[PDB]
């Protein structure tokens, strides 16, 4: 209860690195210094709960889940919260689509 202000909520728990498999649904997750909305971003782009986009947030710990994964979606995802923001690179494996021996 001090003059001024602290601001958004500082990401304390930064992204990591995670790999993921082709065709599968990529889940990420990070924490923030309070429960607060983010927005997801692979690569220059714009990630927003909708179709698939999946956004869900458990307190001041948000989770980004992209089905159909695919080897070129793989790249660097960011979480902007406000003022601070945190990227991970993930890497995106190929699905063994080989056909089983009888």
């Amino acid at each position: 209860g001090s003059s001024g202000s602290s601001g958004p909520a500082h990401f304390i728990g930064r992204l990591r690195h995670q790999e993921s498999i082709e065709g599968a649904t990529a889940t990420l997750r990070c924490e923030l210094s309070k429960a607060a909305p983010v927005e997801w971003r692979k690569g220059r782009e714009s990630l927003r709960d909708g179709d698939r986009h999946s956004l869900r947030q458990d307190g001041a710990v948000c989770e980004l889940q992209i089905c159909g994964l695919a080897v070129a979606d793989a790249g660097e995802y960011s979480c902007v919260c406000g003022e601070e923001r945190t990227s991970a690179t993930l890497t995106v494996k190929a699905l063994p689509s080989g056909p089983s021996s009888g």
